[PDB]
């Protein structure tokens, strides 16, 4: 029993966080076989920042002008490329605690790890979402460019982000490891904001599955509904479409619960409509949304990670 | 920026996590240099297991009948002795993965991160405060018997929680590392009940200067109480009482906002009273008491 926010054992990744510094700055790079990846903006002034053109900076560097430090040992530099908005930096040895990895690009409403890093060294293991605007609601602080976000998929690290900025507003802004930006953000020291944020409706009916495995039944009600008309009361409340493919992936709570996910559709409406009048679900007076119907699944049937 | 519940690195652990089995019995040991720890009820039987005599129980067993597994190697089991409620097996190997490490036995309020684990195996991370009544509200199932619980300041594991059973309300007890349960709580199947629990009110109170620090101020006002003031309206909503030491402890957050913390006692006082009138404070609709003071100014400063 008990349903907690649960982030993957980070053990395989803190074998990975390195210390990168280039000038001035320093921040944390993730050091998988030969090569270090980390944000390009590493390369940046204050100035720069205002307006970089990373090739141009990157070209006035040498491999000893970055410093890379794996816990007490400094790693040679002997070589580096850009990769979109990330820095890789080819060093001499393979690091022997790479795991078995690949990288990822995921979609909003998909949750990931983050391990959060100052100085190359781990301090701290949250879970959360990709926000359907694409910002992360994180929890970082100076330095923390360069903490990365994964998943494990049996023993499979699955890396799919990778920290570059906050915006204005507090929540967060980063790539995935080939350096793309999640979102319509820029490196760039520039005023940028997120696009209104929405909620992750198949997250929140993955969580109402939770609440019901875990015994909190108040809010279950006889009725159903279409799903064209939940949709239309969704997008009254800036919740996102629920779509068949969400209702197939809600398939097995529906099935072990014995409450169809058009019925657990009337439950959330009615949620929306009137409240929770003084109640609560798993703790919470908010409906949660950073809870995949997979995490459910893994979290109520204990899978593992060795 | 940004306040999330938030558990330290697992790695530390999960290099220590191992399974346990003794007869039908399979939960999870703490393997640290050369001792696995962990629940001793993993001795006993579904007959034994409503008023077992662990000494009793013990004395039947030889070093071959624990099966200590690390990965897909099998440990040899060369020694067992019980220490309270914790049944320590002497192996033949030193973990390579110890890391630095101490016990240490918290008090209510504490917050700490929990592996959660089954046939050895990490499964989850996640972040418990021990409740005032003992008990902390985990996520565990059939075989998390044996997960722990523990902080990670510096570079040297604190573990402070060994997971021994889940009550019938769904709450979790269990003993510090020393074996001794936090709790009025016995290691038998006999009916159990947590105590009523109350709020962790100086955790409450950490988490409003950290909505502070936050840029969250909407919850603020322009009064003052006494503190036995406070603790009289605080404990009609089943709030801890807050001590003396409680109101020191907030004293760093309070010289960081320049609130007082009985101005700030006067905010809680007020959000008890009104609710939040359709406003959240660092993303809860709710009042959270699972962060320190400690763990405020550790996620807020670094
Ligand atoms: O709207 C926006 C953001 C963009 O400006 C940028 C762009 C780039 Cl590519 C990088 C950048 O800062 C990098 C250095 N940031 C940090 O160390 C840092 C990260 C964090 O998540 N939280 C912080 C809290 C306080 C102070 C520092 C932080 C800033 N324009
Ligand atoms: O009120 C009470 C509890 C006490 O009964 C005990 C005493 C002792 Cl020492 C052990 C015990 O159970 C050990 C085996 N428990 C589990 O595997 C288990 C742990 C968990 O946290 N959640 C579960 C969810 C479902 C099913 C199994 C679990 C039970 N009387
Ligand atoms: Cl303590």
């Amino acid at each position: 029993s008990g349903f907690r926010k649960m982030a993957f054992p980070s053990g395989k990744v803190e074998g990975c966080m390195v210390q990168v510094t280039c000038g001035t700055t320093t921040l944390n790079g993730l050091w998988l076989d030969d090569v270090v990846y980390c944000p390009r903006h590493v390369i940046c002034t204050s100035e720069d920042m205002l307006n970089p053109n990373y090739e141009d900076l990157l070209i006035r560097k040498s491999n000893h002008n970055f410093l890379v430090q794996a816990g007490n040992v400094q790693l040679r530099v002997i070589g580096h490329s850009m990769q979109n908005c990330v820095l890789k930096l080819k060093v001499d040895t393979a690091n022997p605690k790479t795991p078995k990895y690949k990288f990822v690009r995921i979609q909003p409403g998909q949750t990931f790890s983050v391990l959060a890093c100052y100085n190359g060294s781990p301090s701290g293991v949250y879970q959360c979402a990709m926000r359907p605007n694409f910002t992360i609601k994180g929890s970082f602080l100076n330095g923390s460019c360069g903490s990365v976000g994964f998943n494990i998929d049996y023993d499979c690290v699955s890396f799919c982000y990778m920290h570059h900025m906050e915006l204005p507003t507090g929540v967060h802004a980063g790539t995935d490891l080939e350096g793309n930006f999640y979102g319509p953000f820029v490196d760039r020291q520039t005023a940028q904001a997120a696009g209104t944020d929405t909620t992750i409706t198949v997250n929140v009916l993955a969580w109402l599955y939770a609440a019901v495995i875990n015994g909190d039944r108040w809010f279950l009600n006889r009725f159903t509904t279409t799903l064209n008309d939940f949709n239309l009361v969704a997008m009254k409340y800036n919740y996102e479409p629920l779509t068949q493919d969400h209702v197939d992936i809600l398939g097995p709570l529906s099935a072990q619960t014995g409450i169809a996910v058009l019925d657990m559709c009337a439950s959330l409406k009615e949620l929306l409509q009137n409240g929770m009048n003084g109640r609560t679900i798993l703790g919470s007076a908010l409906l949660e949304d950073e809870f995949t119907p997979f995490d459910v699944v893994r979290q109520c049937s204990g899978v593992t990670f060795q």
